[PDB]
């Protein structure tokens, strides 16, 4: 199964904050998973994470053995072979390619507006039900207010 993963402003801005408890959010639904993006993600990225099998999505070739390299959804998929389920970690173009097939969501609500480049994409209301959610202020560490929240597919 196919799983987005995104950390999300107000308006769905995902193109200030300081989220430590989101990076750690993040790491413990992703190791030991496929995790799919898009080249611009990898380049701000800059290094494989760790503890995942890292899929690079990108028209022209790999640059770069650490990781590895396709060349369209499809074959993105095939190299991820038989795991339960498939992180795709962005970013915009990704998400839009990977929404129709996605079956669960795990976003963060950030309480930041920002004014940003990249939306996630638009999501139905109708085709989503949220199975969970956990709303946290801003403390010591973490700069904002957030919300961990999980939607299934219905
Ligand atoms: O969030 C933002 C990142 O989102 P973004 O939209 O800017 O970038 P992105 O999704 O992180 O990067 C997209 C890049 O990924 C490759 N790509 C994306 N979909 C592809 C497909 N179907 N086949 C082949 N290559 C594909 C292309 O790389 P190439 O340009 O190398 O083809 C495209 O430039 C930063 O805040
Ligand atoms: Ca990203």
């Amino acid at each position: 199964m196919i799983s987005l993963i995104a950390a999300l402003a107000v308006d769905r801005v995902i193109g200030p904050w300081n989220l430590p408890a989101d990076l750690a959010w993040f790491k413990r639904n992703t190791l030991d998973k496929p995790v799919i993006m898009g080249r611009h993600t990898w380049e701000s990225i800059g290094r494989p994470l760790p503890g995942r099998k890292n899929i690079i999505l990108s028209s022209q070739p790999g640059t770069d053995d650490r990781v590895t390299w396709v060349k369209s959804v499809d074959e993105a998929i095939a190299a991820c072979g038989d795991v339960p389920e498939i992180m795709v970690i962005g970013g915009g173009r990704v998400y839009e390619q990977f929404l129709p097939k996605a079956q669960k969501l795990y976003l963060t609500h950030i309480d930041a507006e920002v004014e940003g480049d990249t939306h996630f994409p638009d999501y139905e209301p109708d085709d989503w039900e949220s199975v969970f959610s956990e709303f946290h202020d801003a403390d010591a560490q973490n700069s904002h207010s957030y919300c961990f929240e999980i939607l299934e597919r219905r």
